Formats: C-alpha cells, sequence, structure tokens
RNA sequence: UCGCUUCUGGCGCCAAGCGCCCGGCCGCGCGCCGGCCGGGCGCGACCCGCUCCGGGGACAGUGCCAGGUGGGGAGUUUGAC
C-alpha cells in the first residue's frame, strides 16, 4: 500500500555513482609494483 | 548510438529501494513456518584479463675521448742609447 520501488539512474550527470571494485586502479606501492614488473619482463624479453 | 543528463542563477550521498535465499528470541511444531531480530551472492550495479590513462621512444639524455669557437674569465709582458 506504502512500500514503493523508487529506482535510481546510473548515467552521466543524473544521479551518483556506486561503490564499485576498484583493484584495478589503486596506486600500490613499490614492493608490489616491482616484482609485478619482475614477471612480465620473463614474458616479453 | 550508449550506459540515455541542453528551455529556467532549484534538490541530488552515507546502504538505497526491493528481489531470491540461510539464521536466531516468542506462538507453530513438518522446521529451513506466523510476532521482535538478523546474515547473505551482492540481484539491482554483466564477464575475462599481464603493465594506472595517455604521449614519445633505441632517438633525446648521462659517462669517456677527439676537433672548432671561446678578453665571459685567468696569469703575464708591453727593449736600450
Ligand atoms: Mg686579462
Ligand atoms: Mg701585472
Amino acid at each position: 500500500p506504502l512500500f514503493e520501488k523508487r529506482p535510481k539512474n546510473f548515467g552521466i550527470g543524473q544521479d551518483i555513482q556506486p561503490k564499485r571494485d576498484l583493484t584495478r586502479f589503486v596506486k600500490w606501492p613499490r614492493y608490489i609494483r616491482l616484482q609485478r614488473q619482475r614477471a612480465i619482463l620473463y614474458k616479453r624479453l
């Protein structure tokens, strides 16, 4: 009777975006960057 | 094309709405059910993946030598009768 949906729109310019996983874009520290690049060189070279 | 917002000196969030399931405390007892109370993949809010996004790039640039220029600067000299 009173219970209603009232949804959101995660467009552009419209309502604020939610919290999703941002693991790929973190500013990782030094000891982590270094080893990952170290492994990649064993595939490039 | 794209996560869809252009007539106006407005508002916009914190866990949203719900949507499917698991659980506890009281009446049912067939308990993973009815009153108070919670978790959950996260459904909504698609998956997978090896460099944060772009721009350059085996040249710039750094080290050591070789040659030219170089009163900006340094040292000095600028006869005797
Ligand atoms: Mg001089
Ligand atoms: Mg002198």
